[PDB]
């Protein structure tokens, strides 16, 4: 089902259809300090983010990337840079080559390249500069940031149909070819097939499906895939995952980013923690343990069935850095957590390892499975440490090298 | 792309194609306990769970039932209860028959039938309560809890095949046979197709998707639709909506259910909330204003833009009652709060409303958008305060009566 696709090289990391889809994010601090940009990539990076995208601006913001490059460099951490460029992003390749040197891939939007004339030939500088210094090149079309003329050009093809489409179906038209026309432009300045990757991102998740599905259709390159402007919170975590999954499970997309808007205070790598919870939940990726427990009901006995839940998790949490070193395969770990009869045991049987916790009616025993079938049965008190070494013992033996 | 079903009312509830999809929960609380379950029902209904399933798992809850409906009524609340039965279901409704008039429908589960030849008989008894009755009957599979004897049948038929599945699929072959088997069973016996919903719920998003479609084209029935134990937190939210998404999007799924872990003391109402962000995602329902805003980047001027889109989010939360009793179709509106001029003025004039603040490079001033359009230009002090107002302005008007 994975579509397949060239590979391109960010950094050390491969993105395409050969390859793992790649987790990314991009900082919010000003990019011209050193110290919060260098230290916000380090956390996005430890988080998860295999690439990270910093916005380069403005000529301070261009002054201080080869400085971060540096830094990170020296503590070992090649963590691929990606340049998010607008507006005068030709300018600041040109006057900076030891920003654009530092960079391991630039970022351009098609509908933010200038006026006119003058917009082809600021991407063509651009490709340029890739081109010469042996850079791959997102071109990442957005909806918020659509080209004009390439809209007037779709409107007027539109209105000659003998049935035209909504001025809504032609914006996502006008955005593909946006995408698709400087993609095959770039191509034929001659940048490499293994140095393209596109986006063509929309804030409503049908309308990310139709331009995807679209954008695999006419193009061979991988793929950037996001929902653009998510927002906050539960809505913005539900929204990219309800837009990314249809995509996914069709074979479609190599790198993910998840555009949440963090509540003040709420730290830049959440957006890393749902995007590996995306593919983790489509199979696509392991990262880490996972937790299988049932919501609850009225057949729970007490507020245990909530708390050992949560300290199953935590446990996983905490056990995981410690793990990935000695035992491999590890973070395919799923264990479940159930509070009754009803579907416990069935489920605990296909997890690796699982606990039922009696409910209403049942006598006060909690069966443990492990591999499909009974491994213990545990009673009293401290059960949620008895089952803690249980998992402890499962993964030591399940997962040694 | 609507699947057309039959319509099943739950209560006054309609479930089915030409329905909107309905979105439930289910108690936590003792059945037993009436104040603390009446209490959850009505918190449940005003949070908008449109129906209320709850455990009827002894004598004890079945006692219960009739004295929570009452006291639903007695408020005026009208919203149908659903009771979730399990082993002794044909005696608690045979023993209680004023517990099985309060109902508005009756989960039977396949899996938790009885033994052998027990399990037919228990069936057919709930089936002729319900026929009875009028009452409507979800038959509802779930993967935990697995029709043994089913599996064997189907193991043996796959071991014959000239290419045998795997046990994995098997399982997943068995789940929807067990499904599809007793709701022919119960169209057999004379339980009308305007009386009968079927689920059939696994843990992992890839499985329900295949479940779910084989549902889809075995059956006629409206369908219940949940991704079963999805755990705690972020991941029990992404999984949900990754899982429901490609289905709904498919026009498959009559009626959700989120089935969220709650942490301790986090509300029961948390998996409505999901349910509804879901579906409204999709455009498949809307129950409340939302926000579209960027994710911030360095281009972001200050703290200012997290502050502002939570400010607005809030505030269009605590508007939204007295808008519903004033303005119809308030529910639709979406609100643009964007951190700069790259995607900021494009992505307001998507929005009915929208405000692109000022980042990195440019002048001091915000505009703010309505109906694809210039509308203002803010600048100053309490920026925000004035975005709210032309918000509320923009409500007035275009909502008007
Ligand atoms: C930074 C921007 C600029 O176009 O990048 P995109 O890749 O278009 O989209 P997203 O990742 O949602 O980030 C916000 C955008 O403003
Ligand atoms: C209550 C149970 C019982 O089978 O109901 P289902 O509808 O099978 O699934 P879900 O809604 O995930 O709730 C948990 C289950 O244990
Ligand atoms: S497994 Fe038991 S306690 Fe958990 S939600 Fe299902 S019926 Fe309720
Ligand atoms: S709209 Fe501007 S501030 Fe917001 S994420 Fe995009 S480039 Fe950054």
């Amino acid at each position: 089902m994975r579509r397949p696709t060239p590979t391109v090289y960010v950094g050390r990391v491969p993105i395409g259809g050969a390859h793992p889809i790649a987790v990314q994010s991009m900082t919010n601090t000003p990019t011209r300090d050193v110290e919060a940009t260098t230290a916000q990539v380090l956390e996005l990076h430890r988080a998860g983010s295999e690439i990270v995208r910093l916005t380069v601006n403005d000529e301070e913001a261009a002054k201080a990337v080869p400085e971060i490059k540096r830094r990170l460099l020296a503590e070992g951490a090649e963590v691929p840079l990606v340049g998010d460029f607008h507006f005068n992003g030709h300018l600041l390749l040109r006057k900076y080559p030891k920003m654009a040197e530092a960079l391991d891939k630039f970022r351009i939007n098609p509908g933010t390249l200038g006026r006119g004339r003058h917009k082809d030939e600021h991407f063509a500088e651009m490709i340029r500069i890739a081109m010469d210094l042996g850079k791959p090149v997102r071109i990442g079309a957005n909806w918020g940031s659509l080209d004009p003329a390439l809209l007037t050009e779709l409107m007027d093809r539109n209105a000659r149909r003998p049935e035209p489409k909504s001025a809504h179906e032609v914006v996502l038209e006008a955005l593909v070819e946006s995408a698709v026309r400087a993609y095959e432009a770039a191509l034929e300045m001659g940048l490499g097939e293994d140095k393209l990757v596109l986006s063509a991102k929309v804030s409503k998740a049908r309308d990310l499906v139709w331009v995807y599905r679209e954008l695999a259709r006419r193009t061979q390159a991988p793929l950037h895939l996001g929902l653009t402007e998510a927002g906050m919170g539960v809505k913005g975590i539900v929204a990219s995952a309800a837009a990314l999954a249809p995509l996914l499970l069709e074979g479609i997309g190599d790198t993910i980013r998840v555009s949440l808007t963090p509540a003040p205070g709420e730290p830049r790598t959440k957006e890393v923690e749902v995007a590996q919870e995306i593919l983790q939940a489509l199979g696509l990726r392991a990262f880490a343990p996972e937790v299988t427990s049932c919501p609850g009901c009225g057949r729970t006995t007490s507020t245990f069935f909530q708390e050992l839940a949560e300290e199953v998790s935590r446990r996983l949490k905490e056990r995981l850095p410690e793990w990935r070193a000695r035992y491999p395969g590890v973070e395919e770990l799923k264990v479940a957590v159930m509070g009754c009869v009803v579907n416990g045991p069935g489920e605990s049987k296909h997890a690796h390892i699982g606990i039922s916790l009696p409910g209403a009616g049942e006598e006060p025993k909690a069966p443990v499975y492990a591999d499909g079938k009974l491994l213990t049965i545990l009673k009293g008190e401290g059960i949620a440490e008895e089952f803690l070494r249980l998992v402890e013992d499962y993964v030591k033996t399940r997962f040694a090298p």
